């Protein structure tokens, strides 16, 4: 019946935002663990995942190559990072691990990575349910 879960709800809104309004920083190609989830489980996927994302936002905070466009973009990136972090925090819950190394697949231009994650979560929000 419900929710299924709280992490989900939070996550969803966070994934939603990130993609809805993408930037000049969501093309900073990160690892596409989905194409390396080949023979693992959702959790594990979500473990490399967690790691990948965590690092990505933490490291770009002061990249100011993409968020050093003008003023608008600067703020744009700022927003993004906050949401990226939000992802990690809650994601961990679903995952059910701690953290894992990165066994690279191919690369995903963040906006894309997010869209995938987003869809997944949403599907498992309603077909769980509801």
């Amino acid at each position: 019946m419900h929710k299924c879960d709280i992490t989900l709800q939070e996550i969803i809104k966070t994934l939603n935002s990130l993609t809805e309004q993408k930037t000049l920083c969501t093309e900073l190609t990160v690892t596409d663990i989905f194409a390396a989830s080949k023979n693992t489980t959702e959790k594990e996927t979500f473990c490399r995942a967690a790691t990948v994302l965590r690092q990505f936002y933490s490291h770009h905070e002061k990249d100011t190559r993409c968020l050093g466009a003008t003023a608008q973009q600067f703020h744009r990136h700022k927003q993004l990072i906050r949401f990226l972090k939000r992802l990690d925090r809650n994601l961990w819950g679903l995952a059910g691990l701690n953290s894992c190394p990165v066994k690279e697949a191919n690369q995903s231009t963040l906006e894309n990575f997010l869209e995938r994650l987003k869809t997944i979560m949403r599907e498992k929000y309603s077909k769980c349910s509801s």
